[PDB]
């Protein structure tokens, strides 16, 4: 599913990510932008075999299994392809995980790269949350 801006604002809010571990809700929204373009049945494959699956772009190296990474772990105890539901609740709880690991959102490189030291806030703009 393409999620419209505003509309992933607001389940993303549902499910606790505004301000999760410090991060505002425009952090999150800017994240799932440049990385998946809001479509949760976005997929790309890593250099090193490893691929990233849904919203978040959430990768089978760590977080979820996907049949085809060797040694890999998967931390959200998960397959991959439940990361690319249009029901994004996979998605968000395996993004506390990963958001708590202790690099914060910079395990995103999308959001180190686009979104850090941004004004995120534009990314909600206009929003009914």
């Amino acid at each position: 599913k393409v999620f419209g801006r505003c509309e992933l604002a607001a389940a993303m809010k549902r499910h606790g990510l505004d301000n999760y571990r410090g991060y505002s809700l425009g952090n999150w929204v800017c994240a799932a932008k440049f990385e998946s373009n809001f479509n949760t049945q976005a997929t790309n494959r890593n250099t090193d075999g490893s691929t990233d699956y849904g919203i978040l772009q959430i990768n089978s190296r760590w977080w979820c299994n996907d049949g085809r990474t060797p040694g890999s772990r998967n931390l959200c105890n998960i397959p991959c392809s439940a990361l690319l539901s249009s029901d994004i609740t996979a998605s968000v709880n395996c993004a506390k995980k990963i958001v708590s690991d202790g690099n914060g959102m910079n395990a995103w490189v999308a959001w180190r790269n686009r979104c850090k030291g941004t004004d995120v806030q534009a990314w909600i703009r206009g929003c009914r949350l």
